[PDB]
């Protein structure tokens, strides 16, 4: 038997699909979200990936941003349930999901049951999302995938003073100009998107397992700034930015047995 | 006598020489602030206009961001000050003062005496300053100069729904990508900048006088979504970027009033 989850984002499309509500044969992730083919693209891999077709597919649930948007569904489902599903799934006693995407930054304090009993969002400022990192990677010309792998050759990180998206753009421009090491520039960006997100976190009040999910959570040097920003242990699954689709391709499970 | 107000901001050098405290015998705003040779070069313009030297100029007072950087000055003024004395000297009854530079925006709430009662200023965030506005005007491609008189001619407003620059610039480019009328793009953009500065306007509470300076009240565009915001006439002087440079010659000229003061001269 098999369900699919998609988790339409503001920045990308997450795709899986799930084997008997238990095993994870295909997922994709394709940097198109809402308003592009990027849906299209995700079904067409993971279509392509396992050898089915929509025919073999029982039930599939679309979340994210652009979830309403999407009309072959059997179920749209709030974001906030599908990845504390997914993480819920992979991860026992999960306490605070830390969800960075690509507008904005959830945070969702969960009770025994996985159940959501509180919930903090930065959706207003760019600031600590990963449009601050996508925009940083631009003017520094390097892929977000490698800012990591970046940042843990730096010895002497930059401070950035801004917390601004825009006005810390500038300031990278200008560590640029002085010739400052890229590995040095980026992981001041790092503690820059860490600094906000943990106040965020420590307004909710942390609680483990701390569990962070999202695209941004694929980024190393943003984990480790984080761990240390909210001093507590963070737990990270190998698929962070696949949580939702997964949680939507159990409610999909879910559904399929319901039938 | 002579006395000269250098008002170094974040984006722009603004220079006021005035002859006895009361007449404005030369001004220059150059569009580069502090860091850069802006003030240099404010200065080699005003000495230019005015065939002045240095030597000539009794006091001189800077105030802006940049004011301690400066160190050729007789006093380094807050820019609060400069701009409620500026703007005092200029427009009588003045109780509200907005000023909308490039990285912050500040309103001052002055009491009958000219004398600042309350202040709010947004300063950590690039939507509803002028750095809004600067980011949007190379988007959509026209000079920060054009807006106001662009936006006179729109009729129906774009939705912008955003209050980040970062965000608000993906909608503009949405919006151009739509054929949306270039007018309607940038009233949008304009009562943005309004709601955002409106809104400290009326947390401090709006009382008349209300006056608006800085580079962005240039923009006739924002200067009207403003009134709309606020639901109150503003008064924009002759040169509202200007206003911290006069007020900062206006202290200068106290300065050299008082050093005048404290002698006496004897003559037969
Ligand atoms: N390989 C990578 N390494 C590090 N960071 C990445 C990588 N790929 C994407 N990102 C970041 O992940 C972000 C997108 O994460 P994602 O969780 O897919 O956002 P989304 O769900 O589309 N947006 P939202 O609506 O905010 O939930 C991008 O903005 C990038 O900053
Ligand atoms: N001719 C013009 N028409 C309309 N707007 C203008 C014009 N010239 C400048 N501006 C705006 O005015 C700005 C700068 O204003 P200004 O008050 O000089 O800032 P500043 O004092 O240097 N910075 P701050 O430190 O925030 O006070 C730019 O960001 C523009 O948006
Ligand atoms: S601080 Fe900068 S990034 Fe945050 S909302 Fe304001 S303009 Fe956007
Ligand atoms: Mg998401
Ligand atoms: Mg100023
Ligand atoms: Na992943
Ligand atoms: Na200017
Ligand atoms: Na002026």
């Amino acid at each position: 038997m098999y369900t699919m989850g998609l988790d339409i984002g503001s920045t990308a499309s997450k795709g899986v699909i799930l084997k008997n509500g238990e095993d994870i044969v295909a997922s994709e992730t394709i940097s198109s979200g809402t308003g592009t083919t990027g849906p299209s693209r995700v079904l067409e891999k993971l279509y392509g990936k396992t050898g089915l077709a929509r025919e073999d597919i029982k039930k599939v649930v679309v979340t994210g941003y652009g979830r309403m948007n999407y009309s072959d569904a059997d179920k749209q489902i709030s974001e906030l349930s599908c990845h504390a599903r997914g993480v819920n799934f992979i991860i026992p006693e999960t306490r605070t999901i830390i969800d960075i995407g690509g507008q904005d930054a959830k945070v969702l304090k969960l009770d025994n049951n996985g159940r959501l009993l509180n919930f903090l969002m930065n959706d207003k400022c760019a600031a600590g999302t990963g449009r601050f990192l996508d925009v940083m990677a631009k003017i520094i010309e390097v892929d977000v995938s490698e800012l990591g792998s970046i940042s843990m050759n730096s010895q002497n990180e930059v401070s950035i003073s801004s917390t601004c998206t825009v006005f810390a753009e500038s300031e990278v421009i200008s560590h640029l100009s002085e010739n400052a090491k890229i590995e040095d520039i980026v992981a001041g960006i790092h503690t820059s998107v860490a600094k906000r997100v943990s106040s965020l976190v420590k307004r909710i009040g942390v609680q483990r397992n701390v569990v962070m999910v999202g695209g941004v959570a694929r980024n190393s040097g943003i984990v480790r700034a984080m761990a240390r920003e909210i001093n507590t242990e963070i737990i990270v699954p190998d698929i962070p930015q696949l949580t939702g689709a997964l949680g939507a391709a159990l409610y999909a499970f879910d559904e399929a047995k319901e039938s």
